[PDB]
């Protein structure tokens, strides 16, 4: 079993096991912040932050035909200063070819570049959406599951706890395909689920890089903070099948 685990219970700045992208920043405090925050305190638009982590996943395996399962799981709060005008645009755990850069900003989250589906962007992602585009359902915010694609083939509206922080638990199992994902807000107990079918082998390529990108929108002040307080992953690649 090949297999690869990070956590992070807090962000040190420096640290080299993290690739920033964009306008993704780690405080002395030991926040991530993933979008550009103005030194009058609150959130600029027209930002777009990743991070990634330094080495590549094994996900699966085309000699043995073994795909890998895994798990990930992170704190972030989302603090919307303003209700208008409308804020933008959300957050997004993604999986993508390996040496990848961020790709349009705003409602593309940093990784896509149009709202086409396209087999060519081979990534996987479960967006935590705050502004309804076009393709978007009219509910926000509301989870996404990401596949080729910023048309969510599935999606779940949840309440935003303003400022609270947020638990996420993503897991995915390869015997049975599912992927399935969680949110909890500890301060008021608020539970989200969604899950949906995904093989990875058709999606993914057997490398990827494993990453959080966050963006805010394009209109003046229409923006929110996107703060990651800690991030751990694990993922198993069962070496033989026999
Ligand atoms: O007002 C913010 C808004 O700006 C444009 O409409 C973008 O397409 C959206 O993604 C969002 O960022
Ligand atoms: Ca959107
Ligand atoms: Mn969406």
């Amino acid at each position: 079993v090949e297999t690869i685990s990070f956590s992070f219970s807090e962000f040190e700045p420096g640290n080299d096991n993290l690739t920033l992208q964009g306008a993704s920043l780690i405080t002395q405090s030991g926040v991530l912040q993933l979008t550009k925050i103005n030194q009058n305190g609150m959130p600029a638009w027209d930002s777009t932050g990743r991070t990634l982590y330094a080495k590549p996943v094994h996900i699966w395996d085309m000699t043995t035909g073994t795909v890998a399962s895994f798990e990930t799981r992170f704190s972030f709060s989302i603090e919307q200063p303003y209700t208008r005008p409308l804020p933008a645009d959300g957050l997004v755990f993604f999986m993508g070819p390996t040496k990848s850069k961020p790709a349009q900003g705003g409602g593309y989250l940093g990784i896509f570049n149009n709202s086409k589906q396209d087999n060519s962007y081979q990534t996987l992602g479960v967006e935590f959406d705050t502004f309804s585009n076009q393709w978007d359902p009219p509910q926000v915010p509301h989870i996404g599951i990401d596949v080729n694609s910023i048309r969510s083939i599935k999606t779940q509206p949840f309440q935003l706890d303003n400022g609270q922080v947020a638990n996420v638990v993503i897991k995915y199992d390869a015997s049975s395909k599912i992927l399935h994902a969680v949110l909890v807000y500890p301060s008021s107990g608020a539970i989200y689920t969604i899950a949906e079918i995904v093989d990875v082998k058709q999606v993914l390529p057997e490398w990827v890089d494993v990453g959080l990108s966050g963006a805010t929108g394009a209109q003046r002040d229409a923006a929110e903070t996107h703060d990651v307080y800690s991030w751990s992953f694990q993922a198993s690649l069962p070496e033989t099948n026999d």
